[PDB]
């Protein structure tokens, strides 16, 4: 029945005003979750400093924070780091960890996540002699938290190898979580992202083993909307690639979305769906997304709102981690394959189809992006125009050599490039990256031969 | 000399404190101009038949206050373009004008670069209502080589514009290209011919808002000195960060000072300038100068990537012409090497940048920061897999080596089937 739901802010980059907040919140109680986690990476006392104990300010925003949660049917936690120089065995160290702990449960709140994903590179010395590894310091640091918490409130551990690949493939292999499940304190839940930390898949039997090696089924921070590691890319697809059949497996569903606010609407819809919903289907799924989101593209000098299906447009071009949206995705792979020849057969139906379905993409994309610049809430606008933009681009790029091919030129004849696409178009130190770096079709990294 | 920065590209407009820092530099560069023409006011372009709220005119004579204690000048611009009839509308204009000019803002950027005689003879009118005093800059439709056909004294439009349009008004001009890579003596020469009068500059060098995944922190190039008698005034159209432009506005303000300017001289003095911005929060330290002058160098130009950056990648390149670079070769040795010590000084560069004070300064330079970083850690990860010496029938174990994330979407999807060889051409994979 009843289970940790909802969302962390755990991204890298700058964290969330007080409205944007409130906003995300709103559409985690719409969506059916329970759960906030506060672990911005912006905020000094969570890691940096995280011997300080908050001011007045800091913990008054938290106590607001924890209200306006519980307004919503809601809890709410507040997240911890000490892992970057701590002394795991140091009377003042633990004293200090302690202090923090304190002030919080003093102000109550008492749901507290500790996070341990980041350490040096061998245990360190005046520890050996007490720990015989970076899990048992870890976990005995952890147990103090829970056992100073007097029974009261909920913690939630982070671990070093918090995926798969991190613990070296089968999670029951790994010497760290192994001594992991049987150190940590019962009582404490412990977070899992599945078997990377961006999984395309989260299957039963992975989870399975996870459960063995823990001792207790994980809490999953999921990380399928995250965009800090692309500046390239936003994620407005729903949640794939994790059947239902999962959800007993689990102990919580935590998701750790775009650093862009306004961009969380269908994660969060369709994650809620997910968790709600036995017959959940991401097609299904994003289009009961995009007609509850619609209201939200109402322009603002007249009568109008951006339509249902160039919303849904904007969620297939910016979809998931590892699929372009089906709309997009067939329109490119029926250009591949009519661009199997160099020169494509102009009559040909499968060509002129390819083209149309491209020249009209472009058409769309151009519709929706001048009526996002009409559009009333400018931090929507804003969270889309630049990504937008960029495919735009590379669209009409796209249609500018098409359209040439489509005039049947002769074989030795050069695409003129300086007279379709801008000088400033694909340059710059990740394209030389790129240039060196480059991967075939079938995903294999070489360097030309 | 009208010289200094316009706000003037595509995204979210700079804050009132960002347009004070923006102004700073642009004095201590020796620059004395302001102008206001973001994209996102909607009374610039979208709805500029309406005017100004008491609150956004406010902000406007502010605004020219603010730059007037700097000793500089404050331009507003307006874009009656979009869909404008030009003999209609002039009443709108006009009263634009009036608001604008009645608040003691008499200088003015006429644009009308999204649609020659009916924009001259619009334009002529704003300025016969100033009434001799202010300026008026027009920006035209045409305005870089290539929209004007190559050589712009071939341009209809500009031909008719150059005897139309009143000469009291300046003309924008950005060189063959929206962001030329070289602006020359010769092109500002024609420029002057068909406009009959030097051109006022726009040089959109240092201008990001054309790519997500770019910012331009190096110096001013491509650029002699030699062409600034063709000119009648210079304006910067710099990087979206306001942050991000300190060595934009000092480069070019050496530049258009200094006899002897020379791109890598001038990004080190800039360089030793911007050095106490990176002061490190509590604490009496900052961000070393030479892991400063790495940040530039990363983040060079629009044609060019800086000097350390390339001579890495180039000697990786030649030691990569085998399929099997020789473990014992020195040539290989020197630029796995190099490349393992651009990694780590990244690394240190990036964990520095998470410590100092000015969090503006911080957010705007961690994406591009963590991008570079990964780039470089996937780079050395194959080329430490290449040093094993594996056999020439293996393949790089790519989903244990490099994350399941990198280099997928949308664009990475259009630019696998529009492929560019090195020479520059493009093609679909044969
Ligand atoms: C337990 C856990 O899963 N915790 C997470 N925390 C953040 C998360 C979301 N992303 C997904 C992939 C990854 C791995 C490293 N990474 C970084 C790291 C830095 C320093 N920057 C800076 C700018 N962009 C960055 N990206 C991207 C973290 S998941
Ligand atoms: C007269 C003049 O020089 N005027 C300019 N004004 C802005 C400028 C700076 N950039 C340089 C290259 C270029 C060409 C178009 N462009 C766009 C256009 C749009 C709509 N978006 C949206 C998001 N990103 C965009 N980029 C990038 C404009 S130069
Ligand atoms: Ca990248």
């Amino acid at each position: 029945g009843s289970m940790l739901t909802g969302v962390i802010e755990g991204f890298y980059g700058r964290d969330w005003r007080r409205d944007e907040r409130a906003t995300v919140m709103d559409w985690i109680a719409a969506a059916g979750m329970n759960t906030y986690i506060y672990g911005p990476k912006d905020d000094v006392h969570v890691r940096a400093r995280w011997r300080v104990p908050y001011d007045a300010a800091g913990l008054a925003r938290l106590t607001e924070l924890r209200d306006a949660a519980a307004a919503r049917g809601m809890v709410f936690y507040v997240s911890l780091a000490p892992c970057l120089d701590v002394t795991y065995s140091d009377p003042q160290d633990r004293a200090a960890l302690l202090a923090r702990v304190d002030q919080l449960a003093r102000a109550g709140l008492r749901n507290l996540v500790l996070l341990f994903d980041d350490i040096p590179s061998v245990l360190p010395e005046a520890d050996r002699h007490r720990f015989d590894s970076f899990a048992e310091a870890q976990a005995d640091l952890s147990n103090m938290v829970l056992r100073h918490l007097r029974g009261a409130g909920h913690v939630v551990f982070c671990p070093t190898e918090y995926c798969g690949r991190m613990a070296g493939g089968d999670p029951r292999g790994s010497a760290y979580l192994q001594r992991l499940g049987s150190t940590l304190d019962p009582a404490i839940d412990i977070f899992w992202t599945g078997p990377e930390i961006v999984s395309e898949e989260i299957v039963a039997a992975h989870l399975a083993a996870v459960g063995e090696v823990l001792r207790r089924r994980p809490v999953i921070w999921d990380n399928f909307h995250a965009n800090d590691y692309d500046i390239r890319r936003v994620f407005a697809g729903p949640l794939g690639g994790r059947s239902r059949d999962i959800l007993p497996l689990v102990a919580g569903w935590i998701t750790n979305p775009n650093n862009e606010a306004e961009a969380n609407f269908p994660a969060i819809h369709t994650t809620g769906a997910y968790l709600a919903d036995p017959d959940y289907a991401p097609e299904r799924a994003i289009a009961a997304a995009v007609a509850a989101w619609q209201p939200r593209f109402r322009l603002a000098f007249g009568d109008g709102a951006v339509p249902s299906d160039l919303v849904a447009l904007l969620c297939d071009l910016f979809w998931q981690p590892f699929a372009l949206g089906p709309e997009t995705t067939r329109i490119l792979s029926a250009l591949r394959a009519a661009l199997t020849v160099p020169r494509p057969d102009p009559s040909d139906p499968a060509w002129r189809a390819a083209l149309e379905d491209l020249r009209d993409l472009k058409r769309r994309i151009n519709k929706l992006f001048t009526l996002m610049t009409e559009i009333e809430n400018r931090d929507l606008f804003h969270t889309f125009h630049n990504y937008l933009w960029e495919a735009q681009e590379e669209v009409g790029h796209l249609v500018a050599y098409c359209d040439w091919l489509d005039e049947a030129p002769p074989p030795g004849a050069v695409f003129p490039a300086t007279d379709r696409i801008h000088n400033f178009y694909r340059r710059g130190f990740g394209v030389a990256v790129q240039d060196i770096l480059q991967r075939d079709r079938q995903g294999r990294y070489h360097h030309g031969v």
